[PDB]
């Protein structure tokens, strides 16, 4: 089984890895905006070398166009894709929201993670399992209140969250698995609890079209 | 008792009888907007018989023009009423898989990023109103609760964007006492453009409860 993860290089991304590296017969696809500055992720892939270190900045169309040929030379297919790699900037009222804290929330954590998939999509149809995980958020729900506002943040797991319910339902006949998952806050979770979970939840879920949080139970839309 | 309104995009489709509408109403002004006045006839038309009826230059895609909307309203008007975010694209459906990069983010640009910025330049004149009424013209397609069977792409995803942010700003601007909405405007079983403008207008003028998520009839939908 090969699993790929974007932003690997610290957090729950490198969490998940630590774990998928420690499990038999498991190649992990690890990317970082800035391999050469991923001190405990190369650390990592020195100690397991089936973890491979690959460039991706999600927010940067021209290293979306080399994820293929970069993940190529690991592996011919994904079992498991894992979109990580996301920001988290701006919160708070609209009209206090700039022009740019918008434009880089739709660029970094929706068009990123399509352009991801769009790319990946040809190496995951060739692996086994077929599970795509978009690492959402629950502030992404357009029916939950935590007595927060989001702004840009929210809005771009949204709009994720919309297009992932549309890929779930496109990639169905083609015995896909796609979920946006919550991660939990890291009531506050360590990554090791977090990363823990979602190992869990991409090994054990069987149904595609889901919101799930990191416990396994579901979010709504 | 004199209300001004501001509708994006009134040069036509629903915006033009919107603005159509709302010129047959007495104690009205009428703030209409077109990416391109010259080529506007309909809406020209109707200013020259209405003079009630202002035409302004708009493009929500072009932060250039958005800079420039709110002294330029301001000339005709020292405040609003009723904000109806009208002017939009549907230019994107299908599977994501088929959907190129170009297509995403214009509808990000057209049918989010413009309606925040160009209510974000406006808000001032709205908070100088009476009415304090804020209409996001918005689709079922947006919901994230609904399933049509059908892949809406890009303009489903613009739609939700642009429904989580309405919600948002429902909550921030209760205490000033606006009225904040997305609204489906029917499509166009299909109805007429006059239809959806005629009970548009009813809509307009009675929604007296923030935070919806409405269509044309009065009816709620799921977020
Ligand atoms: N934070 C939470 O508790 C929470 C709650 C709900 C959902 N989530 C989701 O869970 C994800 C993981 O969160 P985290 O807590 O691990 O975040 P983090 O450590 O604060 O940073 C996010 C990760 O993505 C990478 N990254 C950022 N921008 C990138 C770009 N343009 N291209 C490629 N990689 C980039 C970061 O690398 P750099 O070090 O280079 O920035 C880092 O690995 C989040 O991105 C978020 O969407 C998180
Ligand atoms: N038609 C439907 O069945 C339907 C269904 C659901 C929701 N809606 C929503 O209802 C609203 C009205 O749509 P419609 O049916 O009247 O369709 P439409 O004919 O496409 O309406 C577009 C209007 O917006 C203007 N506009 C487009 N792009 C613009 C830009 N960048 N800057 C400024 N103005 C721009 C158009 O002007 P130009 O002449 O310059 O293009 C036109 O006046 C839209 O927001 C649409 O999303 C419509």
């Amino acid at each position: 089984q090969t699993y790929f993860i974007s932003g690997a290089n610290r957090g729950i991304g490198f969490s998940v890895v630590q774990r998928l590296a420690a499990k038999s017969g498991v190649k992990v696809i690890a990317t970082a905006r800035d391999p050469a500055s991923a001190t405990a992720l190369n650390e990592l892939a020195k100690e397991n070398p089936q973890v491979k270190v690959v460039q991706l900045d999600i927010s940067d169309e021209e290293s979306i166009k080399k994820i293929a040929k970069n993940v190529s030379q690991y592996t011919d297919s994904i079992d498991v894709f894992v979109s990580n790699a996301a920001i988290a900037k701006s919160f708070g009222p609209l009209l206090n929201t700039p022009r740019e804290q918008w434009i880089e929330h739709f660029f970094t954590n929706v068009l990123g993670p399509i352009r991801l998939f769009q790319e990946l999509y040809p190496l995951i149809k060739k692996g086994t399992q077929k599970k795509v995980f978009f690492i959402s958020s629950n502030a992404g729900s357009l029916n939950l209140d935590f007595g927060l506002d989001f702004s840009a943040y929210g809005q771009s797991k949204a709009a994720l969250n919309y297009s992932t319910k549309e890929l779930a339902r496109q990639l169905k006949p083609e015995n896909f698995i796609v979920a946006a998952v919550h991660p939990g806050v890291v009531t506050k979770i360590t990554p090791e609890e977090s990363a823990a979970a979602l190992c869990k939840l991409f090994e054990s879920l069987n149904t595609t079209g889901k919101y799930l949080s990191y416990d396994g139970t579901e979010l709504p839309w």
